[PDB]
DNA sequence: ATTGTGACGCT
DNA sequence: AGCGTCAC
């Protein structure tokens, strides 16, 4: 009772722009804005593949992965803006930009932790007690909250999706108990104040519209963050966590989407993450090791210790291709061409870096697949990164990786290589 | 013939 | 160090 622990000790939030590199070309193009749209890596083969999707677009069932002229098959009117093609290669640059926009913005409130190209963690308890401490024991009006929807209300004794928002809302609001500085609801609910403000930010000053969660962690933020996506935010509390895991698919849960998660389900025979309160935390431990344990133990009762670290900016650097089918490299001056052009895209990629970040990287990962083999890669080496030097680096590569040739003549490459992947790391103030 | 990323855990 | 898992 009193000595129980609930995971209510910090406010987290989790901020994920919607159809985020859509969203940067329509700001771009206006032609493309409000419109069935999808962002295309290549074109030549089916199309090219899809990597973002309007909401609109998604009304007809295009979904990311998908080839583009399939889903022309499905919405003959989508859009298509198409990633920029540098050294024979997609080049993300544009994007990696834009979210050096959303996550500066987003730095002037809080620290954040980068968690992809679209999206970051917001540790906001400090944010929040000053902000407790400004208001003095006012109530919170529903005005502060225009996006949020408070996860599992409306509930006990109007058809249209807004209402139904404001009804869960002012039910919210009515039982909060303003007078204590120390209630986690309230704390939540002055941290969703915070992120309508960061949020309204960022709208205002990128054009780019985003969701949120709220929650006490980083998992329940997540999870909150899609459950109303998009342009909106939700709240979700320590108290709404029986009833939302209970029909909740494990693997719904950042970190139980694949094989661990499978194991769960097909071990202990259940389907949802609140089933796993039944068992103690030694099964748990025995059946998924004493880390996995004691975490699947704490996660289903909503409780998670993982920290918001203080990281804005990507710690590697790397540029990647892949070579499927018949395009497989399959000769020494093949490799060396496209292991240079790779290693010219690093060399902008590092320099810029320098001199933004005032750091350098300090080693060089070389990872390839060879045809045949199923694993995404097949073989990782590294070496000293001593010069931004694309020639330097691409010899260096070569120089790591050449004695995976079987070949017995040089000027051949087998097996022929389906990918190639160099990555600067380990990086060092400068 | 998904592709091009990126973080972290295990041994 | 090199390999594997998981997520964007
Ligand atoms: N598998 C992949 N391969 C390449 N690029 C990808 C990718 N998955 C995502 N991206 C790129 C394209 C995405 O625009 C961007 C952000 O990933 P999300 O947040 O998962 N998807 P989005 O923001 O589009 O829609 P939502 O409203 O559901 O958040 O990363
Ligand atoms: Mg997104
Ligand atoms: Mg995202």
């Amino acid at each position: 009772g009193p000595h129980m622990a609930t995971g209510q000790d910090r406010v987290v939030a989790l901020v994920d722009m919607d159809c985020f590199f859509v969203q940067v070309e329509q700001r771009q193009n206006p032609h493309l804005r409000n419109k069935p749209c999808a962002v295309v890596q290549y074109k030549s083969w089916k199309g090219g593949g899809i990597i973002a999707v309007s909401y609109e677009a998604r009304a007809f069932g295009v979904t990311r992965s998908m080839w583009a002229d399939d889903a022309k098959k499905l919405c003959p009117d989508l859009l298509l803006a198409q990633v920029r093609e540098s050294r024979g290669k997609a080049n993300l640059t544009k994007y990696r930009e834009a979210s050096v926009e959303v996550m500066e913005i987003m730095s002037r409130f809080a620290v954040i932790e980068r968690a992809s190209i679209d999206e970051a963690y917001v540790d906001l308890t400090s944010a929040v007690q000053e902000r407790l401490q400004k208001l003095q024991g006012q109530p919170i009006s529903a005005d502060l909250l225009p996006s949020t929807y408070i996860e599992g209300l409306p509930q006990g004794p109007t058809v249209q999706k807004e209402g139904m928002r404001k009804q869960g809302l002012f039910q919210w609001l009515d039982s909060l108990q303003i007078d204590n500085l120390t209630s986690p609801d309230l704390q939540l609910t002055v941290g969703a104040v915070i992120v309508e403000e960061m949020r309204a930010a960022i709208e205002r000053e990128t054009g780019f519209q985003c969701s949120a969660g709220i929650s006490h962690n980083k998992v329940l933020a997540k999870l909150a963050c899609g459950l109303n996506k998009p342009n909106r935010q939700t709240l979700v509390s320590h108290g709404s966590v029986p009833q939302l895991f209970s029909q909740m698919p494990i693997r719904k849960i950042r970190s139980l989407g694949g094989k661990l998660g499978a194991s769960v389900i097909e071990i202990l025979g259940i389907e949802y993450m609140g089933e796993l309160t039944q068992f103690t935390e030694s099964q748990l431990q025995s059946h998924f090791g004493e880390k996995n344990g004691s975490w699947l133990y704490a996660m289903c009762r909503g409780i998670e210790h993982d920290p918001v670290k203080p990281r804005q900016l990507p710690k590697t650097i790397g540029c990647s291709k892949n070579f499927p089918g018949k395009t497989a490299l399959a000769t020494r001056e093949q490799v060396q061409w496209w292991l240079l052009q790779l290693a010219q895209e690093l060399e902008e990629r590092l320099t810029k870096d320098r001199n933004d970040n005032d750091r350098v990287a300090t080693q060089l990962v070389v990872s390839i697949r060879v045809q045949g083999d199923k694993r995404l890669s097949s073989l990782r080496r590294c070496c000293a990164l001593t010069r931004y030097d694309a020639h330097k680096m691409s010899h260096d590569a070569f120089t790591v990786i050449k004695n995976c040739n079987t070949s017995g003549i040089q000027t051949e490459w087998s097996p022929p290589l389906t990918m190639l992947f160099l990555c600067a790391t380990k990086f060092s103030a400068s």
